[PDB]
RNA sequence: GCGUUGGAUUGUUCACCCACUAAUAGGGAACGUGAGCUGGGUUUAGACCGUCGUGAGACAGGUUAGUUUUACCCUACUGAU
């Protein structure tokens, strides 16, 4: 099965289930990666950010600046629900 | 022209207080004066705490511990032939 959502067609053998379910897995992991990504890019540009005035703080923050631009460059539908009914809804005779 | 202080806390400059006093004026002289002193502070190397840092370490912050050499020359001055 071969599925087209990112402009790739993505060719796993067998059926939906199975394709499902790998495509789950890897938007799992890729959510992680993405996520950690973000949580050590957000620290780093806090420390930078909390880095004032001074010459050796905002050196080092400089340096940590190099790592971060380094690491740049190494990388539905909805029902409403039901009113309360009565069991009896309907009777055809 | 002559005089303008004694003390407490602080390394103090400044400071504010107690007390006397006739008065408790302000300043300069390489911010007088370290081969005149002292070396409390600052500001090498030791060490502690907080904060920041992934770290080595940083401190606009605190605390302690820390060697200060020579005149017999010319001159100036004071005295002496």
């Amino acid at each position: 099965m071969i599925d087209m959502r990112a402009q790739k067609l993505t060719a796993y053998g067998g059926n939906y289930d199975s394709y499902h379910k790998t495509r789950s897995e890897l938007e799992t992991n890729q959510m992680k990666q993405y996520n950690k990504q973000q949580e050590e890019i957000q620290h780093i540009k806090k420390f930078i950010a909390s880095a004032g005035t001074y010459a050796n703080l905002v050196k080092q923050a400089k340096s940590r600046q190099k790592i971060l631009d380094k690491m740049e460059a190494d990388g539905s539908f909805r029902f409403p629900q039901v009113e309360r009914l009565p069991p009896p809804v309907l009777a055809f005779d």
